[PDB]
């Protein structure tokens, strides 16, 4: 009996950019989570959420698996701030290895396309 308002009043983050469809939610969870955390040791929230929201959003966001997009991003968000997305869906396809090598070692034989 004393908490009727919301809670996102502490962060008070401005968000007017890619917010077009749901990128707002992305730049929001990325900013509000890494921001409120610490303002002295930020890894570069601005430069972080700006360079990440471009991958997990390639084409899986809404017209794909809104179910997975959310889980993947939201849940794995931890690994997102670290490296990237292990292809939440292709994982089973080739998660047994580290695709850190074949990343280009093989496609380098023929990267272009005559």
């Amino acid at each position: 009996g004393s908490h009727m308002p919301r809670n996102s009043k502490n962060d008070g983050v401005d968000t007017a950019i890619y917010h077009h469809k749901l990128r707002d939610q992305v730049l929001k969870a990325l900013y509000d989570v890494l921001a409120k955390e610490s303002e002295h040791p930020p890894q570069s929230i601005l430069h972080t959420a700006k360079a990440i929201e471009s991958e997990m959003n390639k084409v899986n966001n809404c017209d794909t698996n809104e179910a997975a997009y959310k889980a993947r991003y939201r849940i794995i968000y931890s690994n997102v701030i670290s490296k990237n997305n292990p292809d939440l869906k292709h994982k089973i396809a080739n998660g047994d290895i580290t695709p850190e090598f074949l990343a280009t070692c093989d496609a380098k034989d023929l990267a272009p396309a005559p």
